[PDB]
């Protein structure tokens, strides 16, 4: 009950919290990757403001 | 006809033509002015093109 019930309840729960923020940061990136690319060569306005957002 | 005789025939002409050349590039100057104020706040590609003619 110290040792191997508190790891299987509570004890992967700190990585699992670090790991679904860290592919919501990459759902994010892969959204703004293509954000970042959808820029008309013609503008400027739109490429700042497509490259901030990357 | 040495020295008044030309004055009045040929002793202006490169004034005139220094004149008339440097009112047509005050002309062109006034008109690129014009064009230079016509940008779009948005805009960066019609900024640096109006800008490149002023």
């Amino acid at each position: 009950q110290q040792q191997i019930q508190t790891l299987v309840k509570e004890g992967l729960r700190g990585f699992r919290e670090a790991r679904r923020d860290f592919w919501r940061g990459a759902e994010s990136l892969e959204a703004a990757l293509t954000h970042n690319a959808e820029v008309p060569r013609r503008r400027a306005q739109e490429a700042e403001e497509a490259g901030a957002a990357l």
